[PDB]
């Protein structure tokens, strides 16, 4: 798992550029159904219990994730060393997490090995939620309004299965981005999976 993985068969669905504090693009249809199905399915057996129960998939362990995260490499453009594996939460029932940041909040302390600070997060829905459940992030420029109370206070995405969020946490010069800020709004009817992909400026392990 270096480089970008072969040329074959990238994808290219619907981009749909959400904001510029932060950076944010919203991916329509980035992974099948079958695609999310299958990673939940293998992360169920392996869930431990913000409130949620998560769990990690090693970049590269699975050959159907693998795919994935190849696609991610390329979309992004940013090469699999900067990578880390595949993160899967499960949400249900009041249970979210509080807005805040991927990156350190002082950047010394990303050292080397870990590829530096995260730059790029792709936010992964893995099943359609039903109600509430938003994706906020409160510091954007722009919030929505049309949609949980909670979605309110910031940009909002709605999770739809197969979508990604994608979006930038540092600024261009690499400084932080604190317009990155982030959270997940209560779950309000049933189920919220998502998996999450962080990607680093340097490649990890150094
Ligand atoms: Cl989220």
């Amino acid at each position: 798992m270096v480089g970008f993985g072969e040329l074959k068969e990238e994808w290219r669905g619907e981009v749909v550029h959400l904001s510029w504090s932060p950076r944010a693009f919203l991916l329509k249809n980035f992974l099948s159904d079958e695609e999310c199905d299958y990673i939940v399915e293998k992360a169920r057996p392996k869930m431990v219990k913000r409130t949620s129960t998560g769990t990690w998939f090693a970049k590269g362990e699975d050959s159907v994730i693998s795919k994935i995260e190849k696609r991610v490499a390329q979309v992004t453009m940013i090469p699999l060393e900067n990578h880390e594996g595949l993160q899967v939460l499960h949400y249900h029932d009041g249970q979210k997490y509080e807005p805040h940041y991927d990156y350190f909040h002082d950047p010394v302390n990303a050292g080397p090995e870990h590829g530096g600070q995260r730059v790029v997060t792709m936010l992964m829905y893995l099943t359609t939620v039903e109600e509430g459940g938003e994706t906020v992030l409160p510091n954007a420029e722009q919030k929505v309004t049309g949609w949980s109370e909670c979605a309110k206070r910031g940009l909002a995405v709605k999770p739809i299965k197969g979508d990604a969020l994608m979006f930038y946490s540092l600024k261009p010069d690499g400084s932080n981005d604190p317009a990155s800020l982030h959270g997940s709004c209560p779950t309000l009817k049933g189920d919220k999976w998502s998996a999450t992909k962080w990607i680093h400026v340097a490649p990890i392990g150094g």
